[PDB]
């Protein structure tokens, strides 16, 4: 099935890059907070929205020997104001679809005059 | 108007306490995530949920001399599988309406034979 994780009107401010920070719509870090979603399923991210160009970032911090991973990605593809992100697509980006070391996941805008909004976001199961 | 915080079907399995951890079917951090409501306005919580008693935590971590604040608060009233938690009613738990150090959120069930499954988490505001 479906499970919204947001729906509403976030906006998010964001003109230029080269400031330190970087906001997001939406975060979530899975060591720290109950999963709203089951990432072993197959999944899609489905992010409704304007304003900006989006991307998706799943990342692992560095720990040990093991480098910090940053998946930014892009969306599989946009149509009519949603973009759609695919658990493959992810994990091609993460180096694997093994998630048991997934430290953050963020929904970012690109730079705008305008900013960007987002309305909704959904997880689907597509197994 | 209302934000959509969570849609779907989050059961959360806890029979008794005594374990050391209390688990959860929502929880925000927000100095660490951004957040998908403004604290600031008046607002409520509704939680569509059933098999357990529900509770709702807003928590400051101790820091310094100012101590651990764990406000955990019933619903200011329940109706129809819904739980209502009020801004005014959490304030009164947390001390203050001041959530400029607020650590945690969270919605727990209490112990059941069976857990707890949460379907709809909303804000809404009522400034």
């Amino acid at each position: 099935g479906d499970i919204v994780l947001f729906s509403g009107s976030k906006h998010v401010e964001f003109t230029d890059w080269g400031g330190t920070d970087w906001p997001s719509a939406y975060e979530l870090q899975p060591p720290y907070q109950t999963m709203p979603f089951d990432l072993n399923k197959n999944f899609e991210i489905k992010v409704d929205y304007s304003g900006a160009d989006i991307v998706l970032i799943f990342a692992r911090w560095e720990h040990g020997s093991k480098p910090q991973i940053w998946a930014q990605i892009s969306p599989y593809y946009v149509v009519d104001g949603t973009a759609v992100f695919t658990k493959e697509q992810i994990a091609k980006a993460y180096g694997s679809d093994d998630f048991s070391d997934l430290d953050y996941i963020g929904v970012k805008p690109l730079p705008s005059a305008d900013g960007m909004t987002v309305t909704k976001i959904v997880a689907s199961y597509t197994s």
